[PDB]
């Protein structure tokens, strides 16, 4: 797979963009992790699958029971893997591009973790798309928190509704929806 197209998706409290506490995501947000899924999962085509690529410390945040992530190829970087296809649903590499090279019948690409990865990852022009759950909550500073995005906003573009929408096919799309103390939507930002 040569120069594919990447998506940055993401959970994130605002303002600040915290997205975990010693190494651990800071609410379970069930419907969130349900669009994850099913944004991760779909394809537009037959015959295809997604990959998902991740930091070694979120693959290893994973039981052991339920990874790899089913129904799409996992793709795991560590500054000690060469590349190694460990199965059809693993790959071990020490950077996305050349770990896709090692690819064929995958439609979308999405980072999955965790903060480290993300950002150094913010700022490769293979990622076109960023997929943020932008979290709210009355008292944020109130949250355990010590993971932070570093995303350059301004060089990107929120985009509409429509275009979400067109990107996740016929996945349903609430507004504001709340869980506990937090509301959170789904958005959508192209390079700008
Ligand atoms: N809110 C959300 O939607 C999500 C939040 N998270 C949060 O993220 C946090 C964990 O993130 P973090 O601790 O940074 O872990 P990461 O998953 O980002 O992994 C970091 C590891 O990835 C490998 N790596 C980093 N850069 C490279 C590179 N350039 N080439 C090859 N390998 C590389 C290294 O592995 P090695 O040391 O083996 O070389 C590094 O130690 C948790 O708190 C978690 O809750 C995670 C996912 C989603
Ligand atoms: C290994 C990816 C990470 C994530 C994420 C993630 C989520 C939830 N939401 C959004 N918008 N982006 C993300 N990148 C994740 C860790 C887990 O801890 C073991 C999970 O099991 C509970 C999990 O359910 C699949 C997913």
């Amino acid at each position: 797979m040569l120069k594919p197209n990447v998506a940055i998706i993401v959970a994130a409290l605002k303002p600040a963009l915290g997205i975990g506490y010693k190494g651990k995501m800071p609410w379970r947000l069930r419907k969130e992790i349900r669009y994850f899924k099913d944004v991760t999962t779909r394809t537009t085509k037959p015959n295809t699958r997604n990959a998902v690529i991740m930091g070694r410390k979120t693959w290893e945040s994973i039981p052991q029971k339920f990874r790899p992530l089913p129904d799409r190829l996992n793709i795991i970087l560590s500054r000690s893997y060469e590349n190694e296809i460990i199965d059809d649903n693993i790959i071990h590499a020490s950077s996305i591009e050349s770990s896709l090279n090692l690819v064929s019948d995958v439609e979308r690409v999405f980072i999955i973790g965790g903060a480290e990865i993300y950002n150094e990852l913010i700022n490769n022009s293979l990622v076109s798309h960023l997929l943020i759950t932008e979290i709210e909550h009355p008292s944020p500073e109130s949250i355990e928190m010590d993971t932070f995005l570093k995303f350059p906003l301004e060089s990107w573009t929120k985009q509409p509704k429509s275009e979400l929408q067109k990107f996740v096919g016929d996945t349903v799309l609430e507004d504001d929806i709340k869980e506990g103390d937090f509301t959170y939507n789904y958005t959508l930002w192209t390079r700008k």
